[PDB]
């Protein structure tokens, strides 16, 4: 209980929101940057985030807590700093993507949520852009999911930590159909991540223009396109793989288990090299994604 001052230098701003805003940092001992998100104590509680964080960020894929702080009336979260960019922008600003490779990074990912399930963990705000390449290697090792800023570990009435396994203690009925419905949307994002990386677009909205109840409207209809123009030159395998990732029932969306034994999954190996015939407008998909999300979220 000392300082964070103390042994970090403070540099620019990298993100920014209401209860915090991040900041890159450098150790001055070492050298080495990383980045800080800052809570406000008064404006919001991090506790399970940071727990959340102490207990699974050595998933390989999952972001890893370097250090943390509390001034008293801030919480100083310090991480590595992600130096690859975002995922899915690095991914579309790729003209020669390919199936075999869109695979490999859904794999990684999917096998990280299939993993925090597993442990109780719903992530709930899983977008795009909270996942982010740790250097420029463009290897999925790189990936990591960062933003755990809204994530929920199934609890006991007590406050005790519980698994889905672990049911042969007793909870509360409509919180495991949260919990259920939770993983579901989790899946879901991943889904639209998915839609996104095969074809250069987003499913549900074409750019920041579009009106929430627009989105809205689509996202209910259970509908949207699976052929024509950039679709053709996508194997049937994964068009069947997203069909049932973005599937409306949530009861019927496949889990990340059931996503990890896809063949579009398994058979990598069988997956076409040559290039996906994408739409090319990053910013365009930046628009929307936010403004699909923005629609969802108002609340
Ligand atoms: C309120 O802001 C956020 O929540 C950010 C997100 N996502 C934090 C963030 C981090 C980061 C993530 C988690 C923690 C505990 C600390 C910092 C981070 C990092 N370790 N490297 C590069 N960019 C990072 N960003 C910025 C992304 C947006 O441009
Ligand atoms: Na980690």
């Amino acid at each position: 209980s000392i300082q964070f001052t103390d042994g970090y230098e403070v540099k620019e701003d990298i993100g920014v929101g209401s209860y915090s805003v991040c900041k890159r940092c450098i150790h001055k001992a070492t050298n080495m940057e990383f980045a800080v998100k800052i809570i406000d104590k008064s404006k919001r509680d991090p506790t399970e985030e940071i727990e959340i964080l102490l207990r699974y960020g050595q998933h390989p894929n999952i972001i890893t807590l370097k250090d943390v702080y509390d001034d008293g009336k801030y919480v100083y979260v310090v991480t590595e700093l992600m130096k690859g960019g975002e995922l899915l922008d690095k991914i579309l600003r790729q003209k020669f993507f390919s199936e075999r490779e869109a695979s490999a990074v859904l794999f990684t990912i999917t096998k990280t949520v299939e993993y925090l399930h597993a442990q109780g963990v719903v992530h709930r705000d899983l977008k795009p852009s909270n996942i982010l390449y740790v250097d420029e290697s463009g290897n999925p090792e790189s990936i990591r999911i960062c933003d755990f800023g809204f994530a929920k570990q199934l609890r006991a009435e007590n406050g005790l930590l519980m698994t889905p396994c672990y049911t042969a203690n007793f909870v509360a009925p409509e919180v495991l159909e949260r919990q259920g419905y939770d993983a579901a949307c989790d899946i879901w994002s991943l889904g639209v991540l998915l839609y996104t990386m095969l074809t250069g677009y987003t499913p549900f909205a074409n750019g920041p223009d579009d009106t929430p109840e627009e989105i809205l409207a689509r996202i209910g209809s259970g509908k949207f396109s699976l052929s024509g123009g950039y679709w053709n030159s996508v194997s049937d395998t994964a068009k069947d793989l997203v069909s049932k990732m973005l599937h409306v029932d949530p009861h019927q969306r496949l889990t990340a288990a059931l996503v990890l034994r896809h063949p579009w999954i398994v058979h990598w190996d069988q997956l076409p090299q040559y290039q996906l015939n994408r739409q090319d407008a990053p910013h365009l998909v930046k628009g929307a994604m936010a403004a699909t999300y923005s629609a969802l979220n108002r609340n």
